[PDB]
């Protein structure tokens, strides 16, 4: 039919990419995964609840945090209802639901059913839930402020209508015909070979080679490479890894096995990507699209189907050492026989599964067999609490088994919406290391996006970010993609429009503005004059009266307010934007603000944001609170996107340069008397240096762990009410930025203590070695991290260094030490790092 095309016209302008092409295709994985996908889709859109997919709650059942019923002294929540510009404040217990609120409202005033929505968003207190449970109630209290809600009728679920969719014995051996590019990079003759690996879970299983031979335009090897294994070992899963030395310069990756379980036959021309001159990039089995310029290799396959007693006290001993060690810790030969051969005994301690699951020979068939034998008896597995970190060390670049990954998933299904969007934006990363489009893990995220909103509305910009920025995963991710916008509904399908429709205008002004002013350090009245006339061009004919803001879907953008707009001032040329809100009933009268930027990867920025949102998490269960303030980000496009301006809020470098800005000359005092001139009661001014001293403590911590510590201070800011925060992580040494500045607000000076600079040590050692409790997940986070997010890493330089920044090893004291010592390094320091900049700049 022809609105069914229509349709699917619309889903590529959505997903940015086109899924029915089968230009850049060996085979129909992409097709079969289309139609696969079609299944769980429709069950989780049958199943789904109307009114409260509608209302989308976003609510938790942890406990309100310590420091939050502090800010309750009575047990009784403050709720201001309205009508149309009336209303009255109810008295309420935590405890009390929506529904039962709305008992004690209409009994107050009378003396046909409504919901509670809060002032200015499209955000919802309804279902049965204490309101205490509710996150914007929880963003109130810890903000000191006034819950405002107001009365209408529910929208109607028929809005998110569904449209109904309409659809043996023998080595292995491959055969090199040879390799071709039409032009030669570096151009000088040097040599090149062809090496041939079978690969499962970054394992090598077995490796030949290919002569030396004078790498020209056009090189022919035209021989049989036999390998060790035999055709019944290999494993589901496995790639045939094609590279190119002479040292490595091209890769490209066949999965042996297909989505039918087919042992993969024949001719292929595999074009190659090129390395940038260990990462997620590596295992994909996607080729090169641009079918011009590639390096392409010829192969040729024609190899069809298929699908105790007492352990010793002391080996028992050295087998709970081998588990209860961290997750980059080399397995031994001796470590791997040891956990396989008391397999059994291995299973009764769900922390030893990686472990375990790498102590396996996939490249044997009868093992395997063993090993999902093994996997049979899950009691033990089935019935542990679910240890996020663990189950993500599953879904990993380690393991490429069906069998194992998906017990991983399993354990996820139980994690409420709430944890889910903790961990979205890696769980969508960690698609790039399934052998396999459709995947147990793809079809979670596909389910949890249909089941809420708030999660399909991010699950859409993650994917959709991967989508228009990487070649190697881009078909993969599109095609979930699409699986999400199909069930989803028709409002949001607009509101996706609206948005996609937005940010295609925006990013394009962006770089017109960039090549207007060079690098050259100052702004013009005419690069001032041009940004105003584009956006009037734009809003008065192009773009949307209102659109949701991706970073924080709740809140919708009205028209921009032109006068507010400007490009910012640095070396990179970023849209400072605002617009007005297109709620009527908002309580202020304040604007949305947006940053546009090309330059940096803010997927890194996405990245390291989600695992600081992470952080506080941890933080909550052991009752702290530090004030971070994670910031809204979503990358786009490549090197370009969206950052949420933060109010009241200026750098650190600018409250420096503002009563002096010499040659890397600091002053102690300025950041003090700015809070204080900020500060129009002395009660609030002492409240902004506490919370400087929680929020500093914060970044010092998070920000050491994550070795990204070391910044200028054009890369800080604070905002008026004592707020720090570090900024553009895409963008002698110091572990972390605790400069003469910040020591002076805590009313300190060279090498002395202070009542407020001796709770930030507090604040510091309780906030670091909570993090200490959870840290095979924060290794297991950074390490995926590093893998799907930078260029070429080290799988053990890099990834190692959070280990030691953990300090993994050592108990409570020795930890604590070493965190204080560093706190004394920035002392010493001072000013010398923050100098060196600019004392560089001429150099
Ligand atoms: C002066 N300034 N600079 C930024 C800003 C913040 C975060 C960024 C993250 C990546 C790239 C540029 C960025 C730019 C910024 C912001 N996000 N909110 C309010 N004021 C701000």
């Amino acid at each position: 039919s022809e609105e069914s095309q229509a349709f699917q016209r619309q889903l590529t302008a959505l997903i940015g990419y086109d899924v029915t092409d089968v230009s850049n295709v060996h085979d129909d994985e992409l097709e079969f995964t289309r139609r696969g996908l079609v299944t769980p889709r429709m069950a989780e859109v049958a199943s789904r609840d109307p009114k409260l997919y509608a209302m989308h709650p976003w609510v938790t059942s942890k406990p309100l945090p310590e420091y939050l019923w502090k800010k309750i002294a009575n047990n009784c929540i403050f709720i201001v209802i309205h009508r149309s510009t009336t209303s009255q404040t109810i008295k309420v217990s935590p405890d009390d639901t929506p529904g039962a609120i709305l008992q004690s409202f209409f009994t107050k005033m009378a003396k046909q059913d409504f919901v509670l929505r809060v002032c200015g968003r499209d955000e919802y207190l309804v279902g049965e839930t204490p309101i205490k449970n509710f996150q914007w109630v929880r963003h109130c209290l810890k903000n000191g402020e006034e819950i405002h809600v107001v009365l209408d009728t529910p929208p109607d679920p028929a809005l998110d209508e569904v449209r109904k969719e309409e659809w043996c014995d023998r080595k292995f051996r491959v055969k090199i015909r040879g390799i071709d590019i039409p032009v030669l990079p570096r151009n000088t003759d040097l040599t090149v070979f062809v090496e041939a690996n079978i690969q499962h879970g970054q394992q090598v299983l077995c490796q030949r080679r290919t002569s030396p031979k004078p790498f020209t335009e056009e090189v022919l090897w035209n021989v049989w490479l036999e390998f060790s294994i035999k055709i019944k070992d290999l494993p589901k899963g496995a790639l045939l890894n094609l590279q190119i030395y002479c040292r490595l310069l091209y890769y490209v990756n066949l999965l042996l096995i297909d989505h039918r379980f087919l042992l993969r036959r024949g001719e292929y021309v595999l074009h190659m990507w090129q390395i940038s001159g260990f990462n997620a990039d590596k295992l994909t089995s996607a080729t090169n699209p641009d079918k011009e310029n590639s390096m392409s290799i010829s192969i040729l396959l024609d190899n069809h189907p298929i699908a105790r007693a007492e352990m010793p006290n002391q080996l028992r001993k050295q087998l709970e050492a081998i588990i209860a060690t961290d997750p980059l810790n080399p397995l031994t030969a001796e470590d791997k026989e040891l956990l396989w051969h008391f397999r059994y005994e291995s299973l009764k301690h769900p922390k030893a599964y990686p472990k375990l699951f790498s102590s396996v020979k996939w490249g044997q068939q009868e093992i395997v067999a063993k090993t999902y034998q093994l996997l049979a008896r899950r009691e033990v597995w089935d019935q542990s609490a679910l240890d996020v970190g663990l189950t993500m060390q599953l879904l990993d670049c380690n393991f490429s088994d069906e069998n194992v990954r998906a017990i991983a998933v399993q354990k996820l299904e139980s994690l409420e919406d709430d944890d889910v969007l903790h961990y979205l934006l890696q769980l969508v990363q960690a698609v790039k290391f399934e052998p396999y489009h459709d995947s147990a893990l793809a079809r979670f995220l596909l389910k949890r996006g249909l089941r809420n909103k708030r999660i399909g509305h991010f699950l859409f910009w993650f994917l959709r970010s991967e989508i228009a920025q990487s070649r190697h995963y881009q078909q993969r991710f599109a095609v979930i993609l699409e699986a999400y916008l199909r069930g989803c509904g028709t409002a949001m399908l607009h509101d996706f429009t609206q948005q996609v429709q937005v940010i295609e205008m925006l990013q394009k002004v962006t770089l017109d503005i960039k090549s207007l002013s060079a690098e050259k350090y100052d702004v013009s009245s005419q690069v001032i004059s041009q940004l105003k006339q584009k956006l009037e061009n734009l809003q008065n004919s192009q773009l949307p009266e209102s659109f949701r803001v991706p970073y924080d879907p709740g809140l919708k953008a009205g028209a921009l307010a032109i006068e507010k707009c400007k490009v910012m001032a640095s070396k990179k040329k970023p849209l400072w934007l605002e617009f007005k809100c297109a709620d009527p009933t908002a309580l202020s009268n304040e604007t949305i603000g947006i940053i546009f930027k090309h330059g940096d990867d803010l997927r890194q920025d996405m990245l390291i944001l989600q695992i600081l949102r992470i952080m506080e998490s941890i933080w909550e269960t052991e009752s702290l609170d530090l004030c971070l303030l994670p910031y809204g980000c979503i990358s786009t496009g490549d090197k370009i996107g969206m950052i949420e301006i933060v109010k009241d809020a200026t750098t650190i470098a600018k409250i420096q340069q503002s009563t002096v800005g010499n040659t890397g000359a600091f002053k102690d005092e300025v950041l003090n008397h700015w809070l204080k001139e900020k500060s129009p009661t002395e009660e609030k001014f002492q409240a902004a240096v506490e919370r400087f001293v929680y929020s500093c403590a914060g970044y010092c911590v998070a920000t050491f762990v994550l070795g990204i510590g070391d910044r200028h201070n054009d890369n800080i800011m604070i905002t008026e009410t004592g707020n720090l925060f570090h900024i553009d992580f895409g963008h002698e040494r110091v572990p972390f930025v605790l400069t003469p500045d910040f020591l002076f607000v805590m009313g300190t000076s060279g090498k002395k203590t202070s009542p407020h600079f001796q709770k930030f040590q507090d604040i510091c050692v309780k906030a670091y070695l909570a993090l200490r409790h959870h840290t095979n997940l924060l290794i297991i986070l950074f390490s995926m991290m590093l893998m799907t997010g930078m260029p070429q890493l080290t799988s053990k330089e890099d990834i190692e260094y959070i280990r030691d920044a953990l300090t993994v090893g050592k108990n409570e004291e020795d930890a604590k030490k070493y965190f204080l010592d560093q706190i004394e390094v920035c002392r010493d320091k001072g000013w010398t790092v923050q100098f060196n900049w600019f004392l560089h700049l001429v150099l």
